[PDB]
């Protein structure tokens, strides 16, 4: 039985492995990953994304296995380790800047006053604040950095990351594609689950069935268009 | 200290899982892989290529991973998975069709005739031979195949399979880049460590370092030019 109450919040300390995925980091954070964020496998990630967020396994085993790519290491990462641009992260982040113009890694509050500051007049987020959070983040990267990278694949992953925040940290069906901002705000700003605030785990499992039609959407209201080089070509490994 | 009295032979039986890797293949049917080819991770395929054939964790890992990418499991492969098109598996092999064409996971005779019958007069396939038939098998893609894919990542991995049987296969130094035809030859048709004909494993480790000359050079050699968009972009998964 997963039990959330052996599963307290701890503020990861300054050699604690984190990287820029607020997802894994949360998980770490309450010691459904190593609190140490370090020899990390995907069985690892399935079982923690199951038991913290009820999200199945063929979107973590996807999507850990392109993470994996990432280390030196046969079959384990380092959270830290997931910061390597173009192999999952990329520009226009929700939380992070851009790597040539800044940290790739941390949470950024100013980054985050724009995802903060959409659907004004709701105390929810949902899939057309998703969108033009995407359509300004990537106006915004286009303006100021001179290597900004936007292919189909950077639009992709970043729809996948917006579902996922509209549908872990979500009050009701995931399927409706809303979340509070109380609970999407202390998930990105905290890197913690918020108990205290009301959030539980959907008891309905998050799949790609599930995310896939609210990822097409949100690109879809996002007015996404090509811009250059459009090659969905992933760094394969480090120190290449 | 190995025993590869310990590691027979055997034929494959009609339930293993075999792949478009005659390496991988040659593992498996002397049981450093499991026979059934089936449930390979990482670090079996790093243990296994060690003991074989010497090869280093390096580029084992680097390549595994790319590997892990074929499967819909967290961990491991089967071996006939590495034949998905697009992740490793490319167009213009040694030894197999290109998939668009024919079977690109299977031995084939007819395939391997340019391999055969290269370096004519010597008894060793060696850099220049291999870059021939790297020039010649490319050639015959662009003639008979519209879908051809050849980008530098695909010309990278042809060079890299192409100086692993120069380097596997070899009698003495694999530095020297050149390996018996009768070596060769049994480890394509068979996919068996030629002991009986007088191969040993190398007791020269194969690493990057060591590889990477070699590469280049079979490359340089080549002729090679780019086709369509040179896009090095891999498939990060089945079913996409
Ligand atoms: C399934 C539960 C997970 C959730 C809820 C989740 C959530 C998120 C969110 C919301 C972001 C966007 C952060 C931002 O734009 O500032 C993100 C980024 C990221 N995630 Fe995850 N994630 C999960 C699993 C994974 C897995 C399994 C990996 C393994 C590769 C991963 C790797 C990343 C990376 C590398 C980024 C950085 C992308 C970027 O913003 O540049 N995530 N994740
Ligand atoms: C252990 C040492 C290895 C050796 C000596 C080796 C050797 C070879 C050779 C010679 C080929 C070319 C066959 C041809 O063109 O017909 C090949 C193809 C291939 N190898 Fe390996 N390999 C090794 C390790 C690996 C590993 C670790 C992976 C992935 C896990 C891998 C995946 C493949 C794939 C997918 C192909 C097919 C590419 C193609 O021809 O389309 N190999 N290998
Ligand atoms: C990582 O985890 C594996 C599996 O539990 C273990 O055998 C190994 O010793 C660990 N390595 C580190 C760095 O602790
Ligand atoms: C999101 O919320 C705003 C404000 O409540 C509303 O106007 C908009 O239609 C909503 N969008 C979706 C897709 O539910
Ligand atoms: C980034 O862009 C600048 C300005 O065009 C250029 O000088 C530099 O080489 C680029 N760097 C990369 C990472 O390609
Ligand atoms: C082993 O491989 C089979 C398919 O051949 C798969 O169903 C099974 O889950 C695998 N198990 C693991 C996790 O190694
Ligand atoms: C090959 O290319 C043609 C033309 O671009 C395309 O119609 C077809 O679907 C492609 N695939 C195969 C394997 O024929
Ligand atoms: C390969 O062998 C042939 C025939 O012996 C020889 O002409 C050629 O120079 C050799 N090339 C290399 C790279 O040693
Ligand atoms: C954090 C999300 C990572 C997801 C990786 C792969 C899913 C994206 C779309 C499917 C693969 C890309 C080719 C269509
Ligand atoms: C199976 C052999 C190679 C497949 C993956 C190679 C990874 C990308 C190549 C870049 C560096 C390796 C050789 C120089
Ligand atoms: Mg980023
Ligand atoms: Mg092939």
């Amino acid at each position: 039985a997963v039990d959330f109450s052996a599963h307290p919040w701890k503020a990861p300390g300054p050699n604690d492995s984190r990287g820029p995925c607020p997802g894994l980091n949360t998980l770490a954070n309450h010691g459904f990953l190593p609190r140490n964020g370090r020899n990390i496998s995907v069985p690892m990630i399935v079982k923690a994304g199951f038991e913290g967020y009820n999200v199945q396994s063929d979107i973590l085993i996807l999507a850990g296995k392109v993470g994996m790519l990432t280390s030196r290491e046969a079959d384990t990462i380092s959270l830290e380790d997931l910061k390597l641009h173009g192999t999952i992260e990329h520009d226009a982040s929700l939380s992070r800047e851009d790597v040539a113009i800044g940290d790739n890694l941390h949470f950024n509050e100013a980054i985050f006053t724009t995802l903060a500051n959409s659907n004004p007049g709701a105390d929810v987020y949902n899939i057309s604040s998703a969108a033009q959070v995407q359509h300004d983040r990537l106006a915004d990267s286009v303006a100021r950095n001179p290597n900004v990278t936007n292919t189909d694949l950077t639009a992709t992953i970043r729809s996948s990351e917006s579902a996922f925040y509209l549908t872990v940290m979500s009050a009701g069906d995931p399927l409706r594609g809303e979340a509070p901002k109380k609970f999407v705000n202390v998930f990105f700003q905290e890197e913690r689950m918020p108990i205290k605030e009301g959030w539980k785990r959907s008891t309905t499992p998050i799949n790609l069935p599930l995310l896939g039609p609210i990822i097409d959407r949100i690109t879809e209201l996002s007015d996404w268009k090509p811009t250059g080089d459009n090659c969905g070509a992933i760094v394969l490994g480090p120190g290449l």
